[PDB]
C-alpha cells in the first residue's frame, strides 16, 4: 500500500527535521488523521458494495460524503505542514 | 451534488468562519494549527456520520433497532468532536488572549 | 429552526453514547479510561498547547470508536451470515480504531516524557 509510504516518509521527514515534540506530534498526528479518515471511508465503501453494486442515489451520496470527509483530511494535513514548516524555517 | 442542503451549509460556514479567524488572530503556529484542525476535525467527524446515514437509509425505510443505533453512534461522534473543538478554543484564546 | 436540529441531534447522541455504555464492559472501560486522561490532562502543569493535544488525542480514540461502532451496526443490521466485504468493513473500521489508540499513548508517552524527561 503506497499510503503507508507516504506515512512513513512524513515520519522520517519528521524525524529529520530538528523540531521539538509538540511540532512533531502535529506533524505526525495530521498525516496519522488522514490514514483513520481513508480507512473508515474505505469500511463505508465496503458496506455500501455489499448491500449491491448496482448504482443508487443514497450509494452515490455516502461514497461522495465518505470522499470529501479524506479531502477536508488532507487539507488539514497540508496547512499544518504549511504553517509549522514555516514557523520552524522563520 | 450535497453541498446544496441547509444543514451543510450551516455547518460548513461556521467551520469556515472559524478557520478564518484563527488565520488572522495572532498567535504562535502551534496554537493556530489546533485552532484549525479542531474545527475542521467536525466537518470531517459530520461528513463521516452524513455517509453512515446515508447508508442506512440506502438499506430502506423499514425501521430496525440497530439502524437506530448506527445513527445514534455516529451523531455521539460529532458531539465528541464539538466538544473537542469548544475545549480546544477555549484552551487555547483563554491563554492568548 | 437550527435551534430544533441541535435538541434534535442532542438527542440521537445520547441515546448513541448510552447505548454503547450499556451494551459493552470495553467500552465502559475505554470511557473510564479517557475521562481519567481528560481530568489528568486538565490539572497537569502544562502550557495550554500541551493540555490540548494530551485532551484531544483521547478524545479522538472516542470519535473513532463512535464512527466504527456505527458502521459495525449497519454491518449487523444488514445480516449476521459471513461475507467478504461485511469482514472487509469490519477490518478497516478496527484499523482505524487502532490508530487513533496508537496515537493516543505515543502522543502521551512523548508529552509526559519531554515534561518530566
Ligand atoms: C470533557 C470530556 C467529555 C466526554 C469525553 C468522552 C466520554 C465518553 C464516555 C461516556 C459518556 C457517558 C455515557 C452514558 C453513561 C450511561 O449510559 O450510564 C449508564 C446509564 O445509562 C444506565 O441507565
Ligand atoms: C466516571 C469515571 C470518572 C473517572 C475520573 C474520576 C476523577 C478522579 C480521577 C483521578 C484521581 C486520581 C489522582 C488524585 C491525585 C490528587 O489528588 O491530585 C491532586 C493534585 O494533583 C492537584 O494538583
Ligand atoms: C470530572 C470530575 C473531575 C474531578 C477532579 C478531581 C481532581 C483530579 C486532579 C488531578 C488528577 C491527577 C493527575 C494530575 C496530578 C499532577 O498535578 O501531577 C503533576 C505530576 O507531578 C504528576 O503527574
Ligand atoms: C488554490 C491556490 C493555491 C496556490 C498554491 C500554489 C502557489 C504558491 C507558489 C509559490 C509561493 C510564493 C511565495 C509565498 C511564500 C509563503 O506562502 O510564505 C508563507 C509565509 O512566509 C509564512 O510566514
Ligand atoms: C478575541 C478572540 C475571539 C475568538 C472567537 C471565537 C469564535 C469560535 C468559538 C468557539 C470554538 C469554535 C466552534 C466549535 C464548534 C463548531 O465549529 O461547530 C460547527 C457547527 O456548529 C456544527 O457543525
Ligand atoms: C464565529 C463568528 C464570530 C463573529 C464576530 C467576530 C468579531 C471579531 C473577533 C476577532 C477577529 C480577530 C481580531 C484580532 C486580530 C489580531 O489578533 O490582530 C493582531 C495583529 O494585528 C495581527 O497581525
Ligand atoms: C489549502 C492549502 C493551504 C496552504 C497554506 C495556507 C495556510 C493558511 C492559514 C493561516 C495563515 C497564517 C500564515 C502564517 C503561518 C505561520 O506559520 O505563521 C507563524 C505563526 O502562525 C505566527 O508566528
Ligand atoms: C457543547 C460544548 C460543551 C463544552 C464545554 C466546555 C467548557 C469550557 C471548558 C474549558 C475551558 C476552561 C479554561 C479555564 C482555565 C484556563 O485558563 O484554561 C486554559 C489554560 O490556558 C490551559 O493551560
Ligand atoms: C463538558 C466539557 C468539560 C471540560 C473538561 C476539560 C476542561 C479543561 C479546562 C481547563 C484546564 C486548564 C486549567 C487552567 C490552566 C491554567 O492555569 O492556565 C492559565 C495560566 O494562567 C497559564 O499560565
Amino acid at each position: 500500500r503506497q499510503e503507508g509510504v507516504a506515512v512513513l516518509l512524513c515520519v522520517v521527514i519528521a524525524a529529520w527535521l530538528d523540531v521539538d515534540a509538540v511540532t512533531r506530534v502535529l506533524l505526525i498526528s495530521s498525516v496519522m488523521l488522514v490514514m483513520i479518515v481513508e480507512l473508515l471511508n474505505s469500511a463505508i465503501e465496503a458496506v455500501v458494495d455489499r448491500i449491491g453494486s448496482e448504482y443508487h442515489e443514497l450509494s452515490g451520496r455516502a461514497k461522495d460524503l465518505g470522499s470529501a470527509a479524506v479531502l477536508i483530511a488532507i487539507i488539514d494535513a497540508v496547512i499544518t505542514w504549511a504553517i509549522l514548516l514555516w514557523s520552524h524555517f522563520g
